[PDB]
């Protein structure tokens, strides 16, 4: 069993804090069951987190593997090894322009803006602010609603692919949580362990990852997207409850 | 006589050259007759096309004075005397941070933007770009056509002023060509010299110009404000035939 989990509103809170999830990472661990980040933010966001590799970046657009991955892949960066699933950055902030001038209306993104701009944005201090702007493959967004169909016409266009966590946009190619997750459980060292993957999530950029694994739950706020289940408190202490009563058992 | 001009689509084109209006210029300073811009544009951008002092800045934000001005006044800087008579950038801004908590909705400036996101939004090159975020008193907006009066009335909620220079909107606090004119007027060295002043423009930010003149002239595109006289053509060639038409035959 691998758990692939969201970081914001399901094993953390919007704020960072594990909340009621802490003690239900405890347990997971205890009993050798692996957890995976499977996220929108950054490398350097993850890190801030404590959090260690194996973990999936920016929307699937990069797979992180601990420098001695038993299961040679990637390219070494850093003290990591990285398989990059999507264009980077780069390539997506040019299409931007692109279909900036299609839609005629102006779109910016966090490599717009400044630190500061992004954390009046967000609530962020400045230097979690930094690690939101240092993106490598994936961009988020700052569209008013009334923009947003002719801005994601415009995405398609000129061929971005757009998501959405529930408050920002984000742009990118080949950036997919289902598509990372999938690979990373083919570059397992234990097919058996990699055998049965249990998914949590809770925005849109979250059905992919639900659709790429094995059981799938949803501690979101509203209605859980189709066929997924749902637990009784949103967030980490959703996440709880679930690993309670879904996994441990299973377990 | 004193002239006082616009910039952008009336001394010069949207493009920033004088063209036909340069041997009008060049009259003028042989007639020995003081001609003072009076734009939106920064001090760095009014440095960068070689004006001289005095001039008006940011809408009326600041009056720059040559240090020996024969009538003293204003804050000494290097080379200039500045007349400030609008709130400082700093304090505009942090009045956008309550108005942006109020419309429940990002306000972004270029306070907000690098250098190369302002200069991909306008048309300019990077350097230029640096020259447009060098603000001392007065914030350009960058909205949406449509989030616009959603945005224009917080920002009176919270004390701001606003005007638009044919584009994108501004936000200030004391920052008027009409009344920058009225004090450059009333700081002239010689009283005579500064009894019957002329004033060009050609959008919606130069009425206040046009009201605080005895000559006013209005080379833009369409019909004049009522009370205001019109060139057959718009821009550097309106500024050409005004000085032609009007100005020579009086002297
Ligand atoms: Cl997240
Ligand atoms: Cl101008
Ligand atoms: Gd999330
Ligand atoms: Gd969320
Ligand atoms: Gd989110
Ligand atoms: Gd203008
Ligand atoms: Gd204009
Ligand atoms: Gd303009």
């Amino acid at each position: 069993m691998i758990v692939f989990t969201d970081l914001d509103g399901t094993l953390l809170d919007e704020r960072g804090e594990l909340g009621p999830a802490r003690e239900a990472l405890e347990r997971l661990r205890a009993l050798g069951v692996p957890v995976v980040p499977v996220t929108a933010k950054t490398r350097k966001e993850v890190e801030a987190l404590g959090l260690e590799p194996p973990f999936i970046v920016e929307n699937g657009g990069g797979l992180y593997l601990p420098r001695d991955w038993p299961v040679r892949a990637g390219r070494p960066k850093g003290g990591y090894r990285v398989v990059s699933l999507a264009w980077p950055y780069r390539k997506v902030r040019a299409r931007l322009r692109e279909a900036e001038a299609l839609a005629g209306r102006p779109i910016l993104g966090y490599g717009d803006l400044t630190a500061e701009a992004v954390a009046r944005l967000t609530g962020l201090s400045r230097e979690a602010a930094r690690r939101a702007k240092a993106r490598e493959y994936d961009e988020t967004l700052v569209l008013c609603p009334e923009e947003v169909e002719a801005v994601l016409e415009a995405l398609e266009a000129v061929g971005l692919e757009w998501t959405h966590g529930g408050r920002f946009y984000h742009a990118a190619k080949g950036a997919d949580k289902g598509r990372a997750v999938a690979r990373l459980r083919a570059l397992w060292p234990d097919p058996e362990e990699a055998r049965f993957a249990v998914g949590l999530g809770d925005s849109l950029n979250d059905l992919p990852l639900f659709r790429a694994v094995d059981l799938a739950v949803y501690v979101g706020r509203g209605d859980p997207p189709e066929g997924v289940l749902a637990t009784p408190a949103p967030g980490p202490e959703g996440f709880r409850y679930a690993v309670e009563r879904y996994l441990l058992p299973r377990l």
